[PDB]
């Protein structure tokens, strides 16, 4: 009934970034969220270089336009120390620091060497292939914005600048659990109607590559006292609660009543496959999230719906969800009309070197294998029907939390 | 002069996979390669179960051809052992374990109930909508083979067959260093021609991310007895040794010597682009790559030669180095013959949704923002010359190391 897109952007309107920071040592910011603003310190470059392999020259003596004889060279960590006589010029390399009262580079390959100088012809116009004092980071300037998620891209050039830590948004603090009787943990026989707990395992595991804070409390008795409890010791500790399977997702039963009891929390029928059911709303110190038992929707009702929410949450500015393309399907697909169906599929190169998806296989909720044989999401649209090898379809290749 | 493709193969056929091993719970084996093959113990599913929402029913009470009673209730968590008479069936739900002597099961879509009992309005055949124990994994079979890397698509349905732990091979451990008066330490001014150390930096955070143990001793004193020491410490401690900058890449000079004194180590010059340097070779019991001191060039250079190694080391089965597509450049992009050039660009989506690449700007390697702009490598071909909007161009997406 409910639309993706409409679910997922009521969630993130409510939801405010942290605030709360700590100050770390660069080696230890993979993944976290820049605090405040990276200053500049210094200059980049810190002095006038060479843009080029060539001669460093002065605007008069190519006008004289006799050829230049070179008085030395200027190079890496080596500047050209010592006079620059009129009628000179001064042999260089890209990066090398221009000598005192340099006006150009000239690039070799505009040029011809003869024993007795350098034999200038072409046009020098004023300032060319001169890399000027901080042309690409002023000192004073914002090199990394406050939101900016901090990677190998952006660690170095804060290196560089000889900062040794920054300031980062402290992790978001998730707890975990699951409930039922049913619920077994491993090394334990299964029950009359019993199976091992999967969803809290998976759960735990994504959150954890999200770069968040887990508090696995388990799982909790079939017990309105056991789970009251749990609720309350989670809503304390985290920013984030998660049911991974057995709260109430819209049933009506005691865990849908303890929840109505701590909460504002609202159960939505989202217009997706597979899953459907989702439970999101207020606790007194949280945000709850509660996803539906069956493994298969579990993951795809966390991955594109609690994943956004977490990443908002965290501080990070990058607006914008996983990437998306266009591709044709070699495999005919069994869709129907009033979902929008997240099919797992096969992303890799024909023999032209066009990409395009294969299915998994059986698309049905019973099996999880879909998940380790793909390496893509089809995405087909609501109101489509089925859909004939050939034609156009939307891919959003997995993510790093399915390799 | 050397191609990338014969270093790249000349490496890893030198090499051998890591065998020593270490059980660990689920939940910490993210990322982590299994030593062992993972051999299910039960059967999924477990029992008989239903395929869909209906009844459980006999050929021989269908036959009948009249309505018959509801017996009793079989769910998932809650399976049916009571006394299923003659004349009966037993109401079921997707999932639930097919009540003993059953046959068949009917979806309520070909059933329309009466007060007399449940009419069956279609046909039932022997053994339809029934799903077989073992039928997705039979107990015995290999579920996962040794040399899989495990995420979170494997490690629930392991989960699922209520295992707690596997066996995983060890982390590689690397040992990583740079060297000269030249590097300075974040907090200590720029002597002369000093520098701030930055590639260290970007290989320790690239390596921590691809799950190695690092060790890091940091920037050597410029002289050969800090040297000889860093290196015997480090061969000793680790199964990779890298300098990031400060080696010998070729240039020969006391760091070179003490190299060639402590193992067999080739000094390569790569037809790539940027960098071309590249040492590498086995030590007493290690191996050793050293990087060219160029930013741009020593991140380039692990990305694509060091990277591919240490996947291979850590018995990750997975042959292959990450995906490419041909894709049309919106964009001018100059490049010469000779070299295999790691050009950046930014791949996005088109008004008409297919996919493209733009340069992120200037290509020199003077400077490091094309990691942060860029979100991918256009991987030009060494023969090639200069690109033009609308030519067919080769594309890598930066992988999770660069956001």
């Amino acid at each position: 009934l409910m639309s993706l897109d409409t679910a997922l952007n009521e969630m993130l309107s409510r939801v405010t970034p942290l605030t709360a920071q700590e100050t770390l040592p660069l080696v230890q910011c993979f993944g976290r969220i820049l605090a405040s603003d990276v200053v500049s310190p210094l200059d980049v470059p810190g002095f006038d270089n060479s843009a080029m392999n060539g001669y460093a020259v002065r605007l008069a003596d190519i006008a004289s336009g006799q050829p230049l004889p070179v008085a030395g060279k200027s190079f890496a960590g080596q500047p050209y120390h010592g006079e620059w006589p009129a009628g000179t010029c001064i042999r260089i390399m890209t990066g090398a620091p221009v000598p005192e009262g340099c006006e150009a580079v000239v690039m070799q390959e505009q040029t011809e060497q003869m024993d007795n100088g350098v034999r200038f012809t072409a046009e020098v116009r004023s300032g060319q292939n001169i890399r000027r004092r901080g042309e690409d980071i002023s000192a004073g300037a914002v090199v990394f914005p406050a939101g900016t998620r901090l990677t190998t891209a952006e660690l170095p050039v804060i290196a560089s600048l000889g900062i040794a830590e920054v300031p980062v948004i402290r992790k978001v603090r998730v707890a975990l659990f699951s409930t039922g009787d049913e619920l077994q943990l491993p090394g334990q026989p299964l029950g009359d109607g019993q199976i091992y707990d999967t969803n809290r395992l998976a759960v735990h595991l994504m959150l954890e590559q999200l770069g968040c804070e887990v508090i696995n409390l388990g799982i909790i008795r079939d017990d309105p006292h056991a789970l009251r409890a749990a609720f309350i010791e989670a809503d304390s500790q985290a920013d984030v609660v998660i049911s991974s399977g057995g709260v109430s997702v819209g049933e009506a039963d005691y865990t849908k009543t303890i929840l109505e009891e701590l909460g504002e929390i609202a159960f939505w029928k989202l217009a997706i496959k597979p899953g459907k059911p989702f439970a999101f709303g207020k606790l007194s110190n949280s945000w709850f999230c509660g996803l539906p038992g069956n493994p298969v929707s579990a993951t795809l009702t966390f991955y594109q719906l609690v994943q956004p929410l977490l990443a908002k949450l965290s501080g990070n500015t990058a607006s914008g969800l996983p990437a998306r393309q266009r591709v044709r399907t070699a495999s005919r697909l069994k869709k129907t009309p009033g979902r929008l169906d997240f099919q797992r599929g096969v992303l890799q190169r024909n023999a032209d070197g066009e990409l395009e998806v294969t299915t998994t296989g059986h698309q049905g909720s019973h099996i999880f294998s879909s998940f380790s044989l793909g390496n893509c999401f089809i995405v087909l649209e609501r109101d489509r029907g089925n859909v004939e090898v050939g034609e156009w379809v939307e891919v959003e290749p997995f993510n790093a939390l399915f390799g």
